[PDB]
């Protein structure tokens, strides 16, 4: 798994560039990141469908969700044809930050990972079972550039619960393209 760290006040200076898979959460969750991996335990093959994939791990975040009974669950993750998919991840790319955490786990495809906390920014991009949890009043966005068909679980929220912006500034449309 790649990590791709950058400073503010420039970008096209890394003030951390490393691949490690260990040293990766210790970074991250270092700054209170959540990290972790689940697998299956079943053999699986010709997958055409998530819906049961999910099933297989739904067990897992069947804990997550009964504490946090969020509104509704579902996940993210339409066919390439869809042309309004780079429309729908612009809306997402302006930054804002939620009352509560934003948990996102990865089933299948691979994205990019953005998360700013303080003065410096943190760029992930490797697709592993493992996930990533935001914490409620972090500053963060989200961008697919590229999306061949990804497989990831989302949460259902309102916008009242999240604000938009807090500066109005939008740093986020910097890194919005992927590979
Ligand atoms: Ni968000």
């Amino acid at each position: 798994s790649a990590l791709t760290i950058f400073s503010v006040k420039d970008p096209q200076n890394s003030l951390w560039h490393s691949t490690n898979a260990e040293e990766i959460q210790q970074q991250l969750n270092a700054k209170g990141v959540r990290f972790e991996r689940w697998q299956a335990d079943r053999d699986l093959g010709a997958a055409p469908t998530a819906e049961t994939v999910i099933a297989a791990y739904q067990h897992a975040i069947d804990k997550l969700v009964a504490e946090k009974g969020y509104q509704s669950w579902d996940v993210i993750s339409l066919r390439a044809d869809n042309p309004q998919k780079e429309a729908l991840r612009e809306k997402f790319l302006n930054e804002h930050t939620h009352g509560e955490d934003e948990v996102r786990f990865f089933v299948e495809g691979a994205g990019l990972f953005c998360l700013h906390i303080g003065d410096e920014v943190f760029q992930v991009l490797c697709e592993k079972n493992d996930l990533i949890s935001v914490p409620a009043h972090t500053p963060h966005w989200f961008d697919m550039g590229s999306e061949p068909n990804f497989t990831a679980i989302r949460i259902f929220d309102n916008p009242e619960g999240w604000i938009a912006q807090f500066t109005g500034d939008d740093i986020a449309s910097a890194y919005p393209r992927l590979a």
